[PDB]
């Protein structure tokens, strides 16, 4: 965990322009391009910011450079702010990340208005700072993010963000499904775009544990996570759940893209030899099901239900297959 991954959890990563909660054109890890209603003005600013003719689309490397520029500007502003500089200078690196996080969300002036919280932070009175931080419009507006940021100030650890990471595979875990889904569905609702969910369940995975032992099976799941990430884009969200069950949430594409990605995943699993560098010859297939929002449903919960039912239909009809919700 680090400040990039922390803000990616809180703000997502997007490689095409989207609209934030106020309707403002944004890209990357929460980089506001403009408040202008003009998409053209947003694209002209994006080209200046990246230093390329982007037509509204950037690479992950570009988004992370833009993010680092935004962190540097937040720190330089903190250091020029008489109320924030002494607190920042006094904090350790993790708690500085929490302060920067607040500046990303609400701006420097907003953070500087946390008079009593800042006092307690400068005095290392962590529990009192956490109580004071929650007495704010910020906490009420975004309580889940504020609780994470507050826990980071209270503890000085990354644990509130690490609890979204699956230890075995390094993928996101089931706790991230709520956050990521709610966020990309809302962004799609504002923008008129599509979100698709793909459920993937390995076929006969118990047979790997039976033949090679559970430690080998766990390494197969780790390699499966790597293969899924290689098969999708950096804006797509890959989660493990549980056991040999994974989800992929597709962002920034449509129904045709969902079909293409699900078929690519199925084919890539079927063609892959697992643990080959360790001398194994493990072969697997998977059953996949997917559904698209808003085409197939206008309920996020139903979207999950339909993709899972489509996957199970594949399981019942021979496995090694992809079904879209009917
Ligand atoms: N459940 C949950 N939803 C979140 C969280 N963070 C962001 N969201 C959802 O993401 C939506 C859109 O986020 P933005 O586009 O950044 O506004 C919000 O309105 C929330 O509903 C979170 O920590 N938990
Ligand atoms: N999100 C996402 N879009 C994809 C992927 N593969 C293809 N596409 C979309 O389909 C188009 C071809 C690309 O320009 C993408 O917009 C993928 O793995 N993830
Ligand atoms: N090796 C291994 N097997 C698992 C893990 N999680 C679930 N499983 C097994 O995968 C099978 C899925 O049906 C079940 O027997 C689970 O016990 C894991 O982390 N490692
Ligand atoms: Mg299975």
């Amino acid at each position: 965990m680090n400040i990039f991954e922390m803000l990616r959890i809180d703000q997502g990563l997007r490689l095409k322009i989207y609209k934030d909660t106020e309707g403002y054109y944004t890209i990357g890890i929460g980089h506001l391009l403009t408040k202008s209603p003009s998409l053209n003005a947003a694209k002209s600013e994006l080209d200046k910011a990246i230093g390329r003719n982007t037509n509204g689309v950037i690479t992950k490397d570009e988004a992370e450079k833009l993010f680092n520029q935004d962190v540097d500007a937040a720190v330089r502003g903190i250091l020029r702010n008489a109320k924030l500089k002494p607190v920042y200078d006094s904090l350790d690196a993790v708690r500085r990340a929490a302060l920067i996080n607040m500046v990303f969300q609400m701006g420097e002036t907003g953070v500087a208005g946390f008079t009593n919280s800042l006092r307690m932070l400068q005095q290392k009175r962590w529990d009192e700072a956490a109580v004071n931080l929650a007495k704010s419009r910020w906490y009420n507006q975004t309580p889940n993010r504020a609780k994470r940021v507050i826990t980071t100030f209270r503890t000085g650890t990354w644990d509130a963000y690490g609890s979204y990471i699956d230890e075995l595979t390094g993928l996101f875990n089931y706790r991230y499904l709520d956050i990521s889904l709610d966020r990309e569905i809302k962004r799609a609702d504002r923008f008129g775009s599509t979100v698709s969910m793909i459920f993937i369940d390995l076929d006969f995975f118990k047979g790997v544990n039976d033949t090679h032992g559970h430690l080998v099976g766990s390494q197969v799941l780790n390699e499966m996570g790597m293969l899924l990430k290689k098969s999708v884009r950096e804006v797509d969200i890959v989660i493990r759940y549980g056991g040999d069950e994974f989800t992929v949430m597709l962002v920034e594409t449509g129904e045709k893209g969902a079909a293409t990605v699900a078929e690519r995943i199925r084919r890539s699993i079927e063609g892959h030899t697992f643990l080959a560098a360790e001398g194994f010859n493990i072969r697997l297939t998977a059953s996949l099901g997917y559904a698209c929002y808003p085409a197939d449903t206008q309920s996020k919960l139903e979207l999950l239900e339909l993709a899972d039912k489509a996957m199970y239909q594949g399981k019942e009809q021979g496995k090694n297959c992809v079904f879209r919700a009917t």
